[PDB]
């Protein structure tokens, strides 16, 4: 049984919060046994003027005993007042939006009406609508029901204070000429109504490609060279898997290779295009271009030029040499550091000032399976690479085990 | 038609005597082709005023 | 007359000192001033 202030004075004797209790003026409300209880009751009061401290007093009875001790005092709770008006404002950083890109909004909810001392904090839940749908809502009812979820974000305003910070950060799926739209929304528990105060307005990718021959020399009346093309964004595939077009333009060798279409997975920003050129074989040393055009959302036909000399070796067949040795040396004891130093160097050493070949090189000790994968560019002038790798053998000996490096050129 | 390059030729004439000397090339504008759309956009410090 | 794009909106303090002349009031004598400074 409530009595609210305004209405009517409360009762000074528990028997008369029994009997209204009791009576219609007192609500019932049931607990779920085996479970801690949450117990939502919603009475009705109307202040015919306003009060600007509110003193509400509640009573409750399970079966005749009451739940508030008598002695201590009743609940009473001071609730604000004066309806103020919240005058919202927006900072954005940056004013343009590449696609995928995150923006940083800042919203400052201020209030006219100071919040009156010995208050519950207000609790507004912001809405934000980013944009990807591309219906943002019209009504209380379709803010309010965003603002629970996990797209609005929650702030107290303290008691006493006016201002009150909101941050947040939108995802797109296309760059388009939208703003995330706001909403300031506070609500009661379990969403029962919809109220709303003040509504707001609008407030308004790079590409990189690393492509690489394999084999570098062109083997007159041998096997013809892959070219692989490495597309980087710089942004994630967020929403769903992609699909660029990657074109070569004639070198002038083998007529133009045919355009391949690579499907990217979902969540990968590099792309691999395979190429393969049978009359490069008898290719011209030079230099020649290659464009590529990257199709992803709103953003199209995003052309990429790449440069690339390539050499012509003719009809000899180079070679890679591969020596290794070791630092410590024998004998080495189980569970300590082994330097394993790995020289592939290329006697013919063709590469003068076109594609290097960085080569992959990946360590395997005697271990039984049958790795520390590093990388090293090859410069095209020197010659000779270096793999460093340590094992830290963890087995006994069992005569000698063996080392086994492997190299790839892509 | 709309035309990627466009090259005017004006030439005037104070009397009989030209301006543009003939020795030297008449004058050539560029003027553009397309119609392109410009995008706008803003970035404000700070929010509230 | 010619446009291209078109765009849509895009959304004191007071310090105050004050002294009295003369600082200390003698009864019977000339009434103090107090002067207020309002930056």
């Amino acid at each position: 049984a409530f009595f609210g202030a305004d209405t009517g004075t409360a009762p000074a004797d528990l028997a008369a919060w029994l009997t209204a209790a009791n009576g219609a003026g007192g609500l019932t409300a049931t607990i779920l046994p085996s479970s801690i209880p949450s117990d939502i009751i919603s009475f009705t009061r109307t202040y015919a003027a306003a009060a600007a401290s509110l003193q509400g007093k509640l009573q409750c009875f399970i079966g005749s005993t009451p739940l508030w001790d008598p002695y201590y005092p009743t609940p009473v709770f001071q609730v604000l007042a004066a309806a103020p008006t919240y005058t919202l404002s927006a900072s954005v950083t940056p004013a343009v939006v590449p696609v995928d890109t995150a923006t940083l909004w800042t919203y400052n909810i201020i209030r006219s009406v100071p919040v009156p001392a010995g208050g519950p904090s207000l609790p507004i839940l912001c809405s934000f609508w980013d944009g990807k749908t591309g219906a943002a809502p019209t009504t209380d009812a379709g803010w309010a029901a965003l603002a629970g979820s996990a797209n609005g974000k929650g702030t107290s305003m303290a008691p006493g204070s006016t201002t009150a910070t909101c941050s947040f950060t939108p995802s797109y799926s296309t760059t388009g000429t939208a703003t995330p739209t706001l909403q300031l929304i506070q609500n009661s528990f379990a969403l029962d109504a919809a109220t709303t105060v003040g509504f707001l307005s609008p407030v308004y990718a790079s590409y990189t490609i690393s492509s690489y021959l394999n084999p570098v020399t062109p083997v007159a009346g041998g096997a013809a060279a892959v070219w692989r093309i490495v597309i980087t964004r710089n942004a994630a595939v967020t929403a769903s898997a992609k699909t660029l077009t990657c074109q070569m333009p004639d070198n002038g060798q083998g007529g133009s290779p045919a355009d391949v279409t690579a499907d990217i997975a979902v969540g990968g920003t590099t792309t691999v295009c395979v190429f393969s050129i049978a009359g490069y074989t008898t290719a011209t040393p030079g230099p020649y271009f290659a464009t590529v055009n990257v199709v992803d959302g709103a953003v199209t036909t995003s052309h990429i030029t790449k440069n690339f000399t390539v050499l012509a070796s003719g009809t000899t067949a180079p070679t890679y040499a591969v020596t290794s040795v070791v630092s410590p040396a024998t004998p080495v004891k189980v569970s300590t550091p082994v330097t394993y130093t790995f020289t592939i160097t290329r006697t013919t050493a063709v590469p003068a000032g076109g594609i290097p070949q960085p080569i992959i090189c990946e360590f395997f000790n005697g271990e039984g399976t049958a790795a520390d994968t590093v990388v090293a560019v090859m410069a095209p002038g020197e010659t000779t690479t270096t793999c460093t790798f340590t094992t830290y053998y963890t087995t006994v000996s069992a005569g000698g085990f063996t080392a086994k490096l492997m190299v790839f050129g892509e």
